[PDB]
């Protein structure tokens, strides 16, 4: 069935967005972020970019070849910590998502990824391929992932725009070779729309055709709270962490959270930030 | 059936097979007596209850028990010793290198049960985390629990209770049998008893009157699910005594996912990132 890529915006709601989600597998959510965010977030973010550096023989690597790429950006991002970790929208879409199957969530990976001149793209893949057991399970695994992509700067099917299959998230076989990338539908967006899709949907950079346009993206990856996040919480000083909410600290990897009730990221079994005595909302004064 | 018991000179093939076969084996001589005391000695004076009113699993099983977990705090033998322990990795190795790759600790904790302790109704380890519970038979293998028992471990004192051949049960969310109906794991100090998560167990009744019945349940896990304990927890001061291969059970380096590399940092090696130091 030759489906379409669907449309909504940000403030139609948690509930609507995570029906086409249900449905499609993705949708773009104009406005996730406005204007004013992604040029502050640009600010903080543009003196930090680099290549991603060969030799790593991991299945990264395999896909963020010939990237630009910035990752744990709670570590260079204060609109990432404050703003972004603690968005209404974000958390909506994730208690529906992940409560069901999992109860708790928190961040696996987030980055800017900006592609150059000439490159040629991604292979379609699923995003919960990175975790053994869902893609054991394939169509039948739990739902793991929740990629919020936001556009960064302009997004075209010429310059490279996300490439996305609404539906692949309800095909039988997961194993099957994935189609080409250029049968997919680009995410035509402006900056501070987000492309959303699940772990389950099939999804990959686009070819960058243009002479002289760098195209900026910002995957912010969200996780059931079972699955071992991607990037690691203890690379965040405490100094920092203890500047954020109780709810962005628990994202970023510093409080204990509940598997359907298991209690995991413990001090002694017990609750993570008491054992610790770690402190919140944190901000250093003039003097 | 019978608990089957193997010594620890036999190496890890020999104890992997009676694994796969039975779900549990004893392993004898897994620690030295030397060690069982050391290690004994170091844990003593950091004991106490477990404090109720957290409302999770944890405690629906751990309610009138003596408990101490992230063991890493409180422990060098912990650290040098059983973190890098040959026969621990080498029996790691076959059980999550097929599916998962690398592993690392979820949880460690010494159990004291008092005179009186009623013991555990019968569970598998693999229900902490809950894509197993909703496999059941059909999971992958998660976890591999090393329980040593750190004084005698009798039938009367409280010695955790096993049925081999539960791993191979069709239906594990069918509600387990009596506690009484399962085999002790009658053990001497430094012996463990060996089971993975799919095999049902529980600590044993403590019917004595006068006898502190004292086990050291280490649980290692696939590393594609969350650490029940928090590296976090862990001061770097403290990690940077440790070796290498110590550091990444711990939860301070990056562990492969059927190649797939996590708990990264910018999504490259988490050591070289970080500057961590060893040793
Ligand atoms: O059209 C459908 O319902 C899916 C059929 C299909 O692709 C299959 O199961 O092989
Ligand atoms: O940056 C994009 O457009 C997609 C990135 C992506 O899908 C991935 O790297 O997993
Ligand atoms: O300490 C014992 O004997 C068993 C403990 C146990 O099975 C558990 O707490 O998961
Ligand atoms: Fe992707
Ligand atoms: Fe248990
Ligand atoms: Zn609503
Ligand atoms: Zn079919
Ligand atoms: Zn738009
Ligand atoms: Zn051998």
């Amino acid at each position: 069935s030759k489906p379409t890529l669907r449309r909504i915006p940000r403030s139609a709601g948690d509930e609507a967005i995570f029906q086409v989600l249900q449905e499609d597998g993705v949708v773009v959510i104009e406005g996730f972020m406005s204007a004013d965010q992604v040029r502050r977030f640009n600010g903080e973010i543009d003196p930090h970019m680099k290549q991603w550096e060969l030799g790593q023989k991991s299945y990264q690597e395999s896909y963020l070849a010939g990237m630009r790429q910035l990752s744990s950006l709670p570590l260079f991002s204060k609109l990432f910590r404050d703003e972004l970790m603690n968005d209404e929208l974000l958390h909506g879409l994730c208690k529906r998502l992940f409560g069901p199957e999992s109860g708790d969530y928190w961040l696996t990976t987030s980055s800017v990824l900006e592609t150059e001149p000439g490159y040629h793209g991604q292979e379609l893949h699923r995003e919960h391929d990175g975790i053994p057991i869902c893609t054991t399970l394939g169509r039948q695994s739990p739902e793991s992932m929740l990629n919020f992509l936001t556009a960064l700067t302009d997004f075209t099917a010429e310059n490279g725009a996300t490439r996305v299959l609404p539906g692949s998230h309800l095909w039988e076989d997961f194993s099957a070779p994935p189609p080409k990338a250029d049968t997919a539908i680009p995410a035509v967006m402006n900056p501070g729309d987000a492309v959303l899709f699940t772990g389950k949907t099939l999804h990959g950079a686009g070819k960058n055709n243009t002479t002289d346009f760098l195209r900026r993206g910002f995957p912010l990856i969200m996780q059931s709270c079972q699955f071992t996040p991607v990037e690691a919480s203890v690379a965040l000083p405490r100094e920092l962490v203890e500047t954020m909410t109780p709810l962005a600290q628990k994202m970023v990897g510093w409080r204990t959270v509940s598997a359907k009730g298991v209690d995991i990221w413990t001090y002694d079994l017990k609750d993570l930030a008491t054992g610790i005595d770690l402190k919140s909302n944190q901000v250093a004064k003039k003097a």
